[PDB]
């Protein structure tokens, strides 16, 4: 049986990877991918951690390559889920979640139909700004535009089947779990899950 | 922001009951409704505590009013969900949770746009044998499957196999369910519209 295909998307600093890597700590059967990204490291970050992070013309060579599951060019450089991190793992019944953008987002929903996507929102516009220069000294022109990019993103909110607003840090995590936990309980899933006992019930 | 309105089906002996009363406990926030019937009261039985109990005449006079939500006949008697166990719940914020046969699930999946089905399966076939004279026994069996013939009609699916579990996954769904984005449009509206409003 296929594995579930989901997808958390927020701006950054909205605190979506801190919601994330704390449900998954408490749901381990979805597994964490590593995007590729062509932009220069920030402070705080390590290579082979939060990113691979590659030169553009390595990028753009793997995109004529084909090493893309989706990859879209965001807020300036590119951005990308590698084929080796999603489909052998969907295969193998391996579910996964990505941390991608709107643009991302859109081509993953074309290539897996029955994707579980939820958008993270900040619980103000000055909430960004807080968390912004606690990750970093970043100039007010940076920050500025930074800003500019997060609304970018908001802009395509209502693509997302959920939507999760970042106020209580221990209430966010537990609502991305709940939506974890009912997409495990459809009805389509829980065919493929309990078909024998299905069978059971509905013989005479 | 509208109440939600969530549906619970289940044959007899699957643990429904049990498993929708643990879940209020918890989510003080959901309004059970209380169903009319038609069916003759046992004795003992408590008029509005399981059931408002009415006559044939009167649940057809509603009937013929406009007054049921939705109605049907479940097990050769009436039963129904008044509109007014529903409709100002929802009008005034608070979730409803309806327990109701596959026949009312339809109808009411027709008319209220963020419906949320659930039903609950037994955790076998024995399971469901030992909760239930050999042909009321038997009867009761039949029924039960042309109850479960209809899960296909829900959205989600619980198998009651631990008690706990299926509360909490009773649980996971309506908390999930609140996070849909039409719900959350109008709930941080105003949110919504600060944050993509520009400089
Ligand atoms: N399309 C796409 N967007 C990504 C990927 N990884 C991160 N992003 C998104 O790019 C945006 C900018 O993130 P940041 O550059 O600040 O780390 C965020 O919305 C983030 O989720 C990826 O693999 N693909
Ligand atoms: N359509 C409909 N079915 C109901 C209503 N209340 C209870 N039922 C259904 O009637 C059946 C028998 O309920 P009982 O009274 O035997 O516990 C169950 O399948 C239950 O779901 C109602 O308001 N409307």
């Amino acid at each position: 049986a296929r594995g579930t295909l989901y997808i958390v998307a927020a701006p950054s600093g909205a605190g979506k990877s801190s919601i994330v890597n704390a449900t998954l700590a408490r749901d381990p059967q979805i597994a964490l991918s590593i995007s590729f990204t062509s932009r220069a490291m920030r402070p705080g970050e390590v290579n082979g951690q939060h990113y691979h992070f590659v030169s553009a013309e390595k990028f753009e060579q793997m995109i004529a390559a084909g090493d893309f599951f989706e990859h879209a060019w965001v807020h300036g450089d590119w951005k990308g889920t590698a084929r080796q991190s999603v489909e052998p793992q969907l295969a193998a019944g391996q579910d996964v979640l990505l941390e991608i953008d709107w643009q991302g987002a859109q081509q993953v929903r074309q290539l897996v139909p029955g994707t579980v996507t939820v958008f993270i929102l900040p619980p103000s516009k000055q909430a960004l700004q807080d968390r912004m220069r606690k990750r970093g000294q970043d100039s007010e022109a940076v920050i500025a535009q930074r800003l500019g990019a997060a609304r970018d993103e908001m802009l395509h909110f209502n693509e997302f089947d959920y939507v999760i607003v970042n106020e209580v840090f221990d209430t966010a995590v537990d609502e991305l779990c709940a939506i974890f936990t009912a997409s495990r309980l459809r009805r389509e899933a829980q065919k493929v899950r309990h078909a024998g006992l299905i069978q059971a019930l509905l013989t005479p």
